């Protein structure tokens, strides 16, 4: 049926069980949504200058940095929770009767990662949906961070797919046009507070859905239309 | 004394003019700090991807995604609002006075920029600084965003000047980095709500100041050094 390949956080693992550590840290939750576009920024830019660390670290840095920007105090202890926190997100309760359906449509299911590989338990494995997932992919070998065509690039390699097989599942906009400047599908679910950037010139997703159940049943319609 | 190349937008030009927008649209200026870097990390991304649409295009972009992602409602006039708030931004107070020591002591002044080349007048002429600058650059022909590193080449290029006779100021270290890995100087200036990163192996900047006269103090003083 085609190979779905997954972005974890945020996507499938629910990134506002961060919310209590903002809370703490800066009184106030919503600072959540400034430090993960800022975490996502710096990826980026690290992956254009050539340069590289594990996401985990760039997590730490970008938080001391958004701490330092509202004259906020951290200490160690704040960032081994944000470590902790970082790692145990979640799943949805939407995620394992999605991931369910579409096993059982035929869809082969794989996931790609920002985050550098943990020992065992990884957090799939923590958040109970791991074994849905033939596969467990992430940036760290490339070196360089989503959306850059290496990182799908690599993916497609070591799947032995290509691209016309391959659907990239994101609540980022920016992972999907990631996948589909390479000539992959791609599947946009909503998650709260993430909605589809539209801009002239930049393919729209292939399938979008408002949550996982809704993206699934056009996953699965799409197979016999 | 060597060339000085300036980012323009929150370097120069002050975006907390913008506030007024996001307290209006989403009843919280703070909103501010989570649009910005989600508009860079779009240009970063279109990058990345091999896309190129305009700054303001991104922007105004952005602008409709966040307010979507807030629940907020936004109009054409809110968006060309935002036109008009983020070409019209005018310069902090202490802009002029550094520029002209800079110019005293015998520096070459540049600006660089991610907008796209504008009609006239431009943010920089509305602000009434742009006879300041020999040169007004953008990242127009290399129809890639900063911190990409055609940006900078080009910028040498154009300019005829070697790595070494440059130093990028900014106040977002994503464009001091950039400029950086291709072998110039960088020079941070502390604005409100920007700090540098601290990461391993990304370089940190050869000059840093909490304000432009400061950081003009340091540029100078390192000719007698």
């Amino acid at each position: 049926s085609g190979i779905l390949v997954f972005d974890v956080n945020e996507t499938l693992l629910d990134l506002t069980s961060l919310s209590p550590l903002f809370e703490r840290v800066f009184g106030d939750a919503k600072v959540l949504r400034e430090w993960f576009p800022e975490l996502i920024l710096y990826s980026q830019t690290l992956t254009l200058t050539g340069l590289y660390r594990p996401f985990g670290e760039i997590a730490a840095a970008v938080f001391e940095m958004v701490a330092a920007n509202h004259q906020a105090k951290v200490t160690p202890d704040d960032i081994a929770e944000l470590k902790t926190r970082l790692t145990s997100m979640p799943a949805y309760p939407d995620v394992a009767p999605a991931l369910t359906r579409l096993q059982d449509a035929g869809f082969r299911l794989v996931t790609l990662t920002n985050s550098a590989p943990s020992p065992a338990p990884s957090p799939l494995e923590k958040a109970g949906i791991a074994s849905f997932f033939e596969a467990h992919l992430t940036v760290h070998s490339s070196q360089r961070f989503k959306p850059h065509p290496s990182v799908y690039d690599s993916t497609a390699e070591t799947l032995g797919a290509k691209p016309e097989e391959l659907c990239m599942i994101a609540c980022h906009i920016w992972d999907t046009i990631g996948a589909q400047a390479r000539g992959w599908r791609g599947g946009f679910v909503a998650r709260p507070h993430n909605t589809p950037l539209t801009l002239a010139e930049v393919p729209q997703p292939d399938f979008i859905g408002r949550d996982m159940g809704e993206l699934a049943d056009q996953l699965i319609a799409s197979l016999t239309a």
